[PDB]
């Protein structure tokens, strides 16, 4: 299929005695419609929901705890659903998953960034291809050289990229934008919103 690219939450250790009974621990990943699931059968579980008011939750010390400002601790008693849910998913760390056709679903903590292709003009109108943020995907920038060496019957290389330590970046020798499109959109079926730079492409290919 398409790659599948699905944002997720990961549990903090500030929230786990509201996890409690739905059997996650610090470090589940959970999609976003868990997390509501999750925290609806809390309040009802608990009977939190305002007997007045059905759109309303009375925060239990747990809740106050894990989702409750500082300033708020001891003044908001009640919320509604939708500032509960959005808070409780805001208190959770981002996370995604990356699943590459015919592959196992690599899950990543953080927020997706495209991968991103620029042109270094290098020498005398010699320019060079690089590609950055591949590993943020679960590619291994070793093999994408590889298979664009073959592609692009050009010389590539990996070398350190800006920013965090151990970051690679491929390059490649010329100007090879065009066969990024068809490895990262036809090989690997990636959205093509998840890649910057194709515009700077020489042709559509």
């Amino acid at each position: 299929s398409n790659a599948d690219i699905k944002p997720l939450y990961c549990v903090p250790a500030s929230m786990t005695l509201l996890f409690q009974e739905s059997g996650h621990k610090k470090g589940s990943f959970l999609e976003g419609s868990e997390v509501r699931t999750i925290v609806i059968n809390y309040a009802k579980k608990n009977d939190l929901v305002d007997a007045d008011n059905k759109n309303l939750v009375r925060l239990d010390p747990i809740l106050c705890d894990c989702i409750l400002e500082k300033n708020e601790q001891h003044t908001v008693m009640k919320l509604p659903w939708d500032s509960l849910l959005t808070r409780c998913l805001e208190k959770l760390q981002p996370a995604y998953q990356v699943t590459l056709p015919g592959q196992e679903p690599i899950v990543k903590k953080g927020r997706i960034c495209p991968i991103d292709i620029t042109l270094a003009q290098r020498a005398s109108n010699k320019k060079v291809t690089v590609v950055r943020n591949l590993e943020a995907y679960g590619l291994d920038p070793y093999s994408v050289a590889a298979i664009l060496q073959q592609r692009c019957q050009a010389s590539t290389t990996v070398n350190p990229a800006p920013g965090a330590k151990d970051s690679l970046q491929v390059q490649i020798q010329g100007n090879q934008v065009h066969h990024l499109g068809w490895l990262l959109l036809e090989e690997y079926q990636l959205p093509r919103k998840h890649i910057q730079g194709l515009e700077k492409a020489l042709k559509p290919g």
